[PDB]
């Protein structure tokens, strides 16, 4: 069971206020019928339109929840809502545009569409909550077939265009005026009780309802991310690589253990509490500390209670010693912490919009998190940039020009000049911290961390 078939039951109750008379009985294969498209016993792997909810999770990247609001039906002019905040008007004959024939309407989706996905996904999602106009709508801007190539590249085919009768991916669409084999999902079919504003309500208070088809798309896919990756979660889940995934996890590794290692190197503490990802390993292993580790997962829908990760009865003293909470996050850190906060309002190709505020982080497993809130960090302050070595100043082995830095904390620097190696190492360090930093991460430290204190540690 790889695709939802197309004998499968749709529920058409949520249809027949826009298709009144709609029979109870339905499968897919009929309702793509009804709908104007002849799928024509076709193994040519496209089997179905509609997706199940796991393979639509896997496609969580493509996703664009769609509406259709009845202005005044063939007779009727329709306002098109996606959830990129685009309204489209089309005449049979929250960006508002006024209304057009079909013809220049498809041309927009398909620019909108591929702008908004070439560096996502190698598909679109449409992302229902089906009433009907929306189902019926398809037919002027989607055509169907067999799964095809782009003209241009390897990439499979997103748009077609009548005006040269070929094919085209999300990055070579240009001029293109059909979607090509959409996929789309009825989230009403998943079992809800009452509509759409009622249950995404329940989890949401961010979306609000202006009453235009692009504030029902976006509440659309909100209740959708929520149903699978807030309340349910799935880090088994693997998602391909789009961007500079690799990078910013060797990044982040690096950021870790420099400043947990200068921390411990700056203030000496006895212990060292490390809170989150319960199969963590210890990101200074040459450390002096007692390092004690806590459990937890990433938390998904509201940040953790600091009461409730400390309390209830371990070292017990928390307070004793410093806190590591690298990407666990929590209401409020204490004043003895060192942190890593995934900012959610961060614009990326792996930083999907989630729900309440929060986002859906995609590198490798996708990842719910909280909104981010700057009064988690009222007893801590930001964490300035800084490199420390204390490996030996030693070339071994990219062309040189002289580093001078008051953040380079080495021998050769306090010695007055920095060499080659040290010089080559905290380029390196700068790359790796300005990618982690660009991807969202923010980083915080106890009030006390004065990287001056660094500076004895070469005796
Ligand atoms: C946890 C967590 N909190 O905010 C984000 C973003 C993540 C996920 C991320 C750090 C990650 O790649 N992990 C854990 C493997
Ligand atoms: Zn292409
Ligand atoms: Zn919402
Ligand atoms: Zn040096």
């Amino acid at each position: 069971p790889t695709h939802l078939s197309v004998d499968t039951k749709f529920k058409t109750e949520g249809l027949c206020v826009d298709i009144p008379g709609i029979p109870k009985d339905m499968t897919y294969r009929r309702l793509i019928s009804m709908m104007g498209f002849k799928m024509n016993y076709q193994v040519n792997g496209y089997p179905n339109m509609f997706i199940t909810r796991e393979e639509a999770i896997r496609h969580v990247r493509a996703w664009i929840g769609f509406d259709v609001e009845g202005c005044h039906g063939t007779n009727l002019p329709l306002q098109l809502g996606f959830s990129t905040g685009v309204n489209l008007v089309a005449v049979p004959t929250p960006l508002m545009y006024k209304g057009l024939p079909w013809n220049v309407v498809r041309i927009k989706i398909v620019q909108m569409l591929s702008d908004t996905l070439k560096n996502l996904s190698d598909r679109v999602v449409f992302v229902l909550w089906a009433h009907g106009f929306e189902l019926t709508s398809m037919k002027y801007f989607v055509k169907i077939g067999p799964e095809r190539t782009c003209c241009l590249c390897d990439r499979r085919a997103t748009c077609f265009s009548t005006a040269s009768d070929t094919y085209a991916c999300w990055h070579h669409s240009i001029g293109f005026d059909y979607v090509y084999n959409p996929f789309m999902i009825d989230v009403q079919q998943w079992g809800f009780t009452g509509n759409l504003q009622s249950n995404h309500d329940l989890y949401c208070q961010v979306h609000g309802n202006a009453h235009v088809a692009s504030c029902d798309a976006i509440m659309t896919r909100c209740l959708a991310v929520h149903e699978c990756f807030v309340k349910r979660v799935d880090w088994t889940i693997e998602y391909p690589i789009i961007g500079d995934e690799l990078k910013i996890n060797a990044a982040c590794r690096k950021v870790q253990h420099m400043v947990v290692k200068a921390a411990l190197l700056a203030d000496k503490f006895p212990v060292l509490h490390d809170i989150g990802n319960p199969k963590a390993i210890k990101c200074v292993p040459q450390a002096d500390v007692e390092w004690k580790f806590y459990d937890a997962q990433p938390c998904s829908d509201k940040a953790y209670k600091i009461e409730e990760l400390f309390y209830s009865y371990h070292s017990d003293k928390f307070t004793d010693g410093v806190c590591l909470f690298w990407n666990c996050n929590v209401d409020r850190y204490p004043a003895n912490s060192i942190v890593c906060r995934f900012d959610t309002r961060v614009l990326s190709n792996l930083n999907l919009p989630g729900c309440d505020g929060g986002s859906l982080y995609v590198n490798k497993h996708a990842f719910h998190t909280p909104a981010f809130d700057k009064s988690a960090f009222v007893n801590l302050k930001q964490l300035p940039f800084f490199y420390y070595s204390d490996s030996p100043c030693e070339s071994h082995g990219i062309d040189y020009v002289p580093l001078k830095s008051a953040t380079c904390i080495t021998r050769c620097n306090l010695g007055g000049a920095v060499c080659r190696h040290h010089a080559n190492e905290y380029r390196l360090y700068l790359d790796a911290y300005n990618m982690m930093i660009s991807a969202g991460f923010s980083l915080w430290v106890y009030k006390q961390f004065d990287t001056y204190n660094l500076w004895n540690t070469f005796t």
